[PDB]
């Protein structure tokens, strides 16, 4: 049977993806002077304001006003016209920082984490989430390069497909409706605005296959929005987990990924599921899959791990267990060397997504022996 | 053909719920003096601070002070010796309230989709592993405040893994594979006493008998030693135990957390609504095991798609299904308010322990349907 | 025989200055709703941020978003570009409220000194060093907001150093001997242009001809470059300019803040009742210049003790001038509050310019006195 | 004729002293690493809470953290039943650091700044003050050595002393009134405090021969007082510069010292004004003296130095002015090197007054050529 699906992503100055993106900034800032730093940084954005809590042990002499300022200029807020400007801005810092056979480390938290993969796209990920995150780093590209100079940082994109099913698996048939609001400089008008998205954006994004006649557009649908980002607004990390993942497809454990080193199985775990869900598809194992696994506090070693295909492999969900224990080792101590998890390169998982790109170790698929 | 699915939950006193449970107390906090208050309230707990942030269109004049600190004295943080203590802790205010419209006093959103889940693997209609969890901390919280284990302080974890089987679609729990617990206490007892309650007190008056064996797995305190615990050790947020509010890994979500935010945000009260319907095709009998699809578009009321997914467990095709929940429910985001009395302040009481599951919510309530 | 004195004084959008409003505002908007509310509220200025802490017990419901966003944006700080914005700036929310007292709803502090001081030298009835260094900075202000000087930001700090010579101890202003104007400033005015017009423009405007002469020092943008101001060049709290705020250096100070306290702190309205005492004297023809010391003792209403200090400057011993404040004045601190009109809102006004030496005030007010 | 005069003093553990002392323990931390350190540090206290808001300029590496918590352990707030907890206070830190002829340096600020001092102590102090911060002190050595057990760190005294005057000085014949509240535990009685105030504090500090019949006594005045500090309470950096300074003699340019370094003329000139008052008075040239000097933000030398001797001089105020210039260079960046002002012993100045002790450089008097 046929149904439609709808996900959503959002742009870097979306409020709750700053936080994002300020936490990794800060991850980033300690794991380059010291690999071994645990930090767990969250981030609050509100009204001329930044604030970041939490807990940090490392060695790393980290200078916190600048980092954050840095990555709020990064993202484009650079003046009170746009709702946010880091040269002004307050940023409060309440993080507590102590100093300090490693493949025995035990989880720095319990929790269950969820990877998912699906052969519908050779990014192995959803045709909605890959399409909705695209438009937004499109967006992104187009306003750095000053192609559309009008473009300012906050935007939010929704994508719905129309699927049919095929033994288990999903083959999208057609884009419904896809919605793009984004923020704007004062001086352009809506026609423009409209004709720009639909010619620079949509069809630089969507294959062509995807769109027709019935296509649904929503372009600056609540018409004008010149202010953005944290002005009357408030963000937190941590507040857009679906739209960092599957965008509703598959599962997910409830751990957010940014701020938070690889003992924080929330994120080294998800990553680790992920190229295990990955290597499964690209395997030829089956055609879509989700894969659970569990941590306790203190222990190194999964409590749980579950396969489920969908339907769509020959071999039993038993069978591609057996083998998923055979070819991965999923203590945080050994995902963390597989997986190059100590490189200071999370700022740029921080927005569009952390799965469906070629250049994170998570995404090359490990060849499988059974 | 077996299979093990893990889910968690966690105490009032964890820090992620105490900012759930603020949260949803300002809400209440409005919708007790003016019903229509708009409000999306987000709170920061970390060592010796609540913060509250967000917006809110109200006609209510609220005293933060109390609402906050009643609040943390409720989930037990009484002492600097627990890590937190409501009455000296700082509360900050960084809400901006405006009051509603001038011209209106004197006279539906995002392209999005949400789920609603039930399973009949249990009575509540949810899945065993969250329901486990969430009862464990409960009871954790009962045997503090009565006083059976004072050593007890209100921060607490809990996960449960079950080895399940299936029969047609439906997910038949065999028995407690493993079993997490985590619970914050005082300098003075000691990890053998504790991992004897929690295993005597705690669990075997939580988990029916018949699955619990030999061979189930405790990790009791498995860190070894938390004292240190509430937001001295761990920064919390509003909405960061979204998974642990709805359905602990089983059925899907489509974005979004629920605490702080009024009725008028569909993510919230449609959700419920998906809830509902689920439940009540489950109590029907029209099905043993159902995830519900509620998509919405931009501006229209009425849902532009529903699917059903039975997982192969009804006798009624999925297009019959649907028929059924199309006759029987009028999922438009007004009609939903009125229906499930959304407008009253009983949020608080959502805030620890799932929003699904318990009997105390309309959204709970199974509606008969006619067919 | 002459000698050199310093005062100095700044404009609006100084740090301090603008906490010292914003505390002002505060107890304003209070005693608008509930003449009877105690107030101690602190504000602190910083990049991006105005942080209200304090205690209050009123009856009033005040919108501090309102009331802190208006006074920043009349001291004129409303972009970015300037170094902060009322639009963006964020306001955090400390203050603790409670209602008062349940059963009186229903039915004179530390042992201290106070001192008020005046001299004959100005009109104003104060020392010329701290009159000048305020009208300095007033005159930048209407010169920055009526459009002569755009290229003007709120931010400024002014000094005045003049030479004196004395005469049976009454001070006479000889000459200015050095003026430093320091003003915040836009990117495009050069220096040349800035110090000419502080030159023709504002000092010429407000120093009477007689005290400028070739000699005079003029330290204009002294630092060179003045773009970053305000909040976001240097921290800001309330009662930091307390010197400012009184007598410049002349007199005596027993130490205490004004702004944001309310009129039963004894250290501000009997500060105010010890200057309209000071200036009664000297605008009686009794002396040229006084020094009035009040003392309090804990608990009683009654001035503990009174000395007077005419420096010589009267034909009076300082025992009968003491007689007459005594037959004329009231100086409990209750009796202060009536004569004085104290309950109501004038206090947003006293904080910028100083509050004593402006004919804006019941305590500026000369008493008749019967002798 | 005579008069009466009050001077005032509070403990370390009244809200506007602990900011006082963080502060300085902030400036102290940043000295200690790299002694050319510039910092403008304001701490704000209350109900559960300390902030840190200000610009340093600094090589050091200071975590704000261990240095704020750490103050607050040494002040004795360790406990909620205390009304404050070094443990778990919540700590915020706004402050913004960059990194960076001596003689030569411009003055940090323009302000004014007055030193005084009189002959009717050995200290060179108002007795009312020299008597108000011995008090104070008194109940912290008995506090911290466990002689009174009892006593909590929050504190206030008053000192009412009867003068006469004797040719423009001014002479002490006797205490009028003492006033004595300290914070305390919940388990001692109001009798016994009182008689330990009047025992062991009061006889061990005020000269006997100051006490009389008729002195009165106000001890714990407004009865129990088991909570204090920042709790109900708020506080902030240099709200108590008259009682660090003179106790209400002589006169004050406005300006507060804790926080900042030499560069702040703030606090480097007044405590040069101080050493030129004392070393007039120690060298036999006034029985009291007020000394005022002033500066311009970026520049190097006073713009104004005065002197008032009150007629206790047999020179003229003239000639004293001219032996002042011969004999002190008042220039931050000479007044730096004169009086040691780069070495981290500020904490020590942030309670008990900033004047009258021995070990500060500011105290002893410079031998004068005239």
């Amino acid at each position: 049977g046929t149904f439609l699906f709808t996900s959503e992503s959002v742009g870097e100055g979306h409020p709750d993806k700053i936080c994002d993106q300020i936490s990794d900034a800060v991850l980033d800032a300690h794991l380059q002077q010291d690999p071994d730093a645990k930090v767990a940084c969250e981030t609050v954005a509100k009204t001329g304001m930044i604030l970041l809590a939490g807990e940090i042990t490392s060695r790393a002499a980290v200078d916190y006003q600048k980092v954050v300022r840095e990555a709020v200029k990064h993202i484009g807020y650079d003046d009170s016209s746009k709702g946010f400007d880091y040269k002004t801005c307050n940023v409060l810092v309440a993080l507590e920082q102590q100093s300090p056979n490693e493949e025995d480390i035990g989880a720095g938290d319990q929790g269950l984490m969820f990877g998912y993969a699906t052969d519908e796209t050779e990014e192995c990920m959803p045709l909605t989430i890959v399409l909705a995150h695209k438009l937004n780093a499109k967006l992104a590209e187009l306003r750095r390069n000053g192609t559309l100079p009008w473009l300012r940082p906050d935007s939010k994109t929704q994508v719905t497909v129309q699927y049919m099913q095929d033994r288990g698996a999903v083959l999208p048939i057609r884009v419904h409706t896809i919605v793009i609001s984004v923020q704007h400089d004062e001086e352009v008008c809506l026609d423009e605005m409209r004709d720009a998205l639909k010619e620079k954006v949509i069809k630089a994004v969507v294959p062509a296959k995807y769109l027709d006649e019935d296509t649904i557009y929503h372009l600056q649908p609540s018409g004008r929005f010149v202010i953005g980002g944290p002005q009357g607004d408030a963000g937190l990390t941590g507040r857009k987990i679906i739209v960092d993942t599957y965008g509703g497809w598959g599962a997910h454990g409830g751990g957010a990924f940014s701020g938070k080193d690889y003992t924080k199985v929330d994120r080294s775990a998800a990553y680790a599921a992920r190229w295990v869900a990955k290597s499964l598809v690209k395997g030829g194992l089956c055609r879509r899959v989700l894969v659970q696994v569990s941590y306790a506090i203190g222990v190194s070693h999964p409590l749980s791990i579950s396969i489920f295909h969908y339907g769509t492999s020959q071999k039993s969900e038993r069978e591609l267990l057996e083998i998923v224990k055979k070819n991965f080792d999923l203590r945080p101590g050994v995902i963390v060397r597989d997986l190059d998890l100590k490189k200071p390169i999370y700022q740029r998982t921080a927005a569009y997504g952390h799965f469906g790109r070629d250049s994170f170790p998570w995404e090359v698929p490990k060849k499988l022996k059974y």
